[PDB]
Parts: C-alpha cells; structure tokens; sequence
C-alpha cells in the first residue's frame, strides 16, 4: 500500500480513502478507477467498522477524466467503449457489494460519476461550500452509478429529473433538502465536526453495524446489479453517437 | 400530424421552439376534464409523441390549471344504464392514464392556479412539476366515495412518503403550492407576478439540450417502471368502476 | 378486558392505549399478545379509524427488558426460537390491517414502537415526542419491516442515521424526514387530534377501506417477506455475543 492516485489510511477501525489527483480536481482517471477498486475490495476485507471517501484539496471530484477518451486502442472507438463500458458496470459493483458502512465525506464540489455514487452510500456529510453536479446530457451521455434508479427514489422523480435530465447544479444546502446529502457543516468546523461524529460511530458494536447494513442493502442489490448493467449498455451506445 | 398548431375543441396545441404547449382551454368551466377532452388530451399527446418537439409542457388556460373531472361525464346516461356507463368511463381512464405511462418525451406541468383530482394525481407521472405560489393541490376522493387513480396509490406513496400520502388520497387535505413542494410532488414554486416569465425563460434553455440525450436518460429512468404502473393503473381503475356503482357515490 | 391496554370504541373510532405509565409503556409479552388481539378486533368491528396512543407521558420504550430474562426449558435457543415467532407474527397485524390505522405519539418513542410507524396511515406528535431506535447499540438489527420501510419514506442517507448508528430525531425532524404526518404544541396537542380525527371518521366508510385497500395491498407481499427475513437476522443476533 502502495497507491498512485489514492492516499488510503487506517486508524481507530475507520479506513479513509482520500482521492489525491488535486492538481487535477480529483479527477478520476483509468488507473484511480483501479485504484479505487483494489482500496474497496482491501477495506471489505481488513478489520475497520468504517469506510470512508473524501477528496484531497479544494474538490471532493470533478468526475470522470477526460482523457480517458483520447488515449486509443488497437480495435478503435468500437473497442475502447466496450472496454469502458466493462470498467464502469465493474466499478459501480463494488459499490453496490461493499458489506461495511460506506460515508462519503464532500468536502467540495463534486461532479458526474463521484456524484450519482453517493446513492450507494451510507451517509454523506457535506461542507457548505460543497455542490452536486451531474451534467449528463449536456455532454451527450445517459446516467450511470444506479443513478437512474436511486435518485427518483431518493428525491422524488420530480427533483431527480431536474438533475439527471437537466443537469441542475445542487447546493450542500439543496442536496441536503432533496435527501442526497445526510447533513451540511459550516466550512470553517467541516473537518472537525464529521470526524469526531465518525470517531463516535466507529466505537459501536462491530457485528452488529454490518449485519444491520445487511439487512438493509442484501435484498435490494440484485436489481441494482441489474440496472447498473442496463446503464452501461446504453451508455456504451451513446459513447459511439454523434452527440457525444 | 400538424403545422405549429393542432384544432382542437377543448384545448390549444402550439409547436414553437421545440417546444409543444398542451392547454387545458375551458377557462370559463375552471378547465374541467370532460369526455372530449380526454380524448382530445390522447390524441394531442399522441400527437407530441411523434412530432419533432425536444419537450411537452402541460398548462392551463385563466386561473385554474384543472378542477379535474367535469361532474357532466355521469349525468350523461347511455342505453345500458349506469353498469355500462361505469364500464364505459373504466375503459376510457384507464387509456387516458396509460397515454402519461407510455409518453416518451420529456413531460411538464406548468400549474399557473389550483388543480384538483385527475389533474393532481397524473402529476405523478410527470418528469418536472413548476407551480405558480397560488396554485393549490387537492384529491378529494374519498369525500366523494372514489378511489384513487392516475397511479397515485403507488406513485404518491413513493414520492411523499405514505404517511403524508395518506393524509391527501385518503383525507383529502388539500396542499398549497409550497407544502407540495416540500413533499414532492412539485419542483419549484415561483411568485405568481413573475410565473410565466421565469418558467418558459427555463424551458426554453432546457430545449436547447442534445435531443437524443432526453429522450434516452428519460428512456433509462422511465422505462423498467412502465410495466408495473400498467398494473397499477388497471387495478385502480377495477375499484374504481366499483366505486362508481355504490350507495357512497350516490 | 385487558391487562396492559385500554381499548375504547366510540365515535367510529377505535382508539387503543398503552397502559402502563409506571413502566413507560414498555411492550412485555402480555401485551404484544394484547395488541394483537385489540388489532384483531378493530379489525372486524364497526368503528372506521383505530388509533394507537399511549398512556402518561411516554408513547412507548419499546420492548420490555424483562422478556428476554424469564428462561424456558430450552434453554436461550428456543427463548429466541419463540421471540421470533411471536414478533413476526405480531408485525404481520400491522402489515394486515385493513382500516386506516393512525399513532397519536404523546411523547417519546423508542424501538419496535418507532420502528412500526413506518407502516402506519398516519403518525401525530406532540412537540415533545422523540423518535429512537437504538438497535445497533443494544447489538441487534432492525426489525418492523424498517430495514424497508425507512430507507423508502426517509432516503437511505437519512434512514441510516437511524437505524445503523442510532441518532434520536426530534418531532420536528422526524416530521421533516417523512416519518411523522404533523407536529403539534404539546400544550393544545390532544384537542387538536382528537378534532381532525372526529372529522374523518365522518367521511365515507367504504372509501376510505377501498382506498387503503388500494394503496396498501400490491404491498404487502413484499412486507411480510421483509418481516420474516427481518426475524430470522434477529434470532441470529440474540444468540450472538454482542447482544
Ligand atoms: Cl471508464
Ligand atoms: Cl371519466
Ligand atoms: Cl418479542
């Protein structure tokens, strides 16, 4: 441990995944997307109560990288799709799978894919100058992260579709209201006060926080799986269109 | 299909900006839905499903948005009394819900005053609800002996939470624009002197979006749901013909 | 003739009361037998609207401490093996219940009571009502039909505040999470329930079955699986360590 784009740490039975690109926005490029992955599946495994994401620097993420797309492989635009597309319903996965408390700590904006995954979390607590993004359809592109599916149940489709089909931009304030966001903290006391209330949480009965998040989750992720897919595949069209 | 505007009795259909403009036209009647307005409704909507408009906004004409049924769809009898009338108007809400089920354009409801019954509980199936402050929700169906429809017995549940859907389908509280939106069933309330403006300044930039693009996010969002709200609907509309031959409608 | 409860009809309307203030309410297994049989009851009489309410001044805190203490012939395996049984099937009454059903909470809540509001037509609060169920502290899971209920009526973000780290809400944020229909000021809090509630047990009997009927039943399939393998998990977490 060992990563490029990451900086994973362990203490006090909380592991923090923090995204450490800030030069970049924390952006999420095909090697943190790995990365990512490989910190989930470690984390699922150790012996943390906890598990939580924030970003480094000014952005909690700026979503996927755009070069991502450029760097292009032997069998052309047919194939890197394809292989983008078996990536992202992957990655999206161990979200869906991850068997600990998952918080997602915002630390500032966020952006597509790093937002629609906040569904799949446990909690999110956000700083106050935090914003929520998801500018899909303005790039040519469908939702993914179970967006689709989360976020109508989330926010009522009504608020959803102003996001995911319109691509709204969401205060902490807005985010919070709409049931995306647990709960907002004034900038200036955000560090102080998510960590003492993670600090507490992570002293409660370990057995008992992960059967119960089973309880919750286990019946519910075979359709996840499911809409997770079907989003890929039509996100993998779109990619080939001349919206994109 | 049609030239910028569609002849209709009962509402005005207007195609400006890829734009379609459905609106409820019986202002003096408070826009009641009656039988050829539901059929005009069908046919409008069959219309903005296959013209080349990004977006379809829903609106009414004058103060009301729609006082829902026009109580006018009963007294009406045909020759096989009201068993056949009940079974007739069955038949004809359960096509009309579907229409809403199935449209594949982006949808709105622009609610510039008061909507009441049919008119509320279809705004479940919408993609953006706006609402002028002045407009007010009510579903008083349970005050009249019916039952719910539109979908509302699955859809408000999911969107308000039950405990506060229960409070509108069964006890028939009637909300204000700014409740609605906090419980969900509205996005956005706006001051009623600057309504309109405000409203159509957004759904202009909106249609200026990658057409492709609406349609399939809503094809994403929309799609897996459509199945199970068939079935809704046509559940609904059972205890509904019911409803229509009992002592508590009369 | 109950022990634990008191149960009155008048008005067309059904109103049950916990009954035993000393205790704050707990629930022992006198009275889950009670309730059930009070539910099974309102069930087929004539009033339109049954109503769940609590004596003194706690709504209720739950499950009683001291069933768990009295020890059968089988030892902890069958005490659990029971428990279960009883508590699926005395959810299941809520899940079933055909007339619309409405908590007056006049005070704080805590555990199955909470729990089961999710499954409630309507839930009125006194301003000093509080909500909390403190499950994953006591080493046990959730139960109610709340691991599915909450998550829908609250978001998972806000549900998971709850019942995974056990935040106790207040009236007016369980009002604002959906939980809770309306919050009133404790000093006029009676008065104003009981005249809303006189008002609709006046409407349209029929109407207000059918559409319960309607809204509640596509449903309840899916409950009672929730219910069951809610139970199963918790039989698992009373012979476990941390419990
Ligand atoms: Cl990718
Ligand atoms: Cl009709
Ligand atoms: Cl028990």
């Amino acid at each position: 441990m060992g990563f490029e784009t990451l900086v994973v740490t362990s203490e006090d039975g909380i592991t923090k995944i923090m995204f450490n690109r800030p030069k970049k926005k924390n952006a999420i490029n095909t090697e943190m997307y790995h990365e990512i992955m490989r910190a989930l599946k470690a984390a699922s495994k150790d012996d943390s109560i906890i598990t939580v994401l924030t970003g480094n620097g000014d952005y909690y993420s700026s979503g996927n990288d755009l070069t991502n797309f450029t760097d292009i492989p032997p069998g052309g635009v047919e194939e890197k799709a394809k292989n983008n597309a078996v990536l992202l319903r992957e990655f999206v996965g161990c979200f869906i799978d991850f068997p600990k408390p998952l918080i997602a700590v915002v630390n500032g904006p966020a952006v597509g894919i790093s937002v629609t995954l906040l569904g799949l979390f446990d909690a999110v607590y956000a700083s106050d100058r935090a914003t929520f993004h998801t500018p899909f359809s303005h790039l040519g592109q469908s939702p993914e992260g179970c967006s689709s599916y989360t976020f109508p149940k989330i926010m009522s489709p009504a608020k959803a579709t102003e996001m995911l089909i319109f691509g709204k931009k969401l205060t902490a304030g807005e985010a919070c209201a709409q049931g995306l966001v647990t709960e907002v903290f004034p900038d200036s006391t955000f560090q102080k006060e998510v960590w003492t209330r993670l600090k507490a949480f992570a002293k409660l009965p370990p057995n008992a926080l992960r059967i119960s998040k089973e309880v919750i989750r286990k019946r519910e992720r075979e359709k996840l799986h499911a809409v997770n897919a079907e989003e890929c595949n039509v996100l993998q069209g779109r990619w080939l269109s001349d919206e994109c």
